[PDB]
């Protein structure tokens, strides 16, 4: 199971924070640092989860 | 490592990006970073069964 605890909540509203005042262009860059990033987090499980069966 | 889809889904994403409104752009900053921190939960938990 994988939900956000309470101190990753506290990381949400500080990135919310952080977030409001970002200009178009930072907004834009460290999106497209996220979604790869979010790419290579399902790799880094989908290695993981062979891995384990294996 | 990127896959060859993935490298792929990246050009498909610097085009939306690129095509976005500062208020998309913000929403959706979120919304990857609530993911990130899921994900990473997810990858804690399997690597938690180390428990042997």
């Amino acid at each position: 199971l994988v939900d956000l605890s309470f101190e990753q909540e506290f990381q949400m509203r500080v990135m919310e924070e952080q977030v409001s005042a970002m200009s178009l262009q930072e907004a834009r860059e460290l999106l497209l640092q996220a979604s790869r990033l979010l790419m290579m987090k399902d790799n880094v499980i989908r290695s993981l989860v062979k891995r384990a069966a294996r």
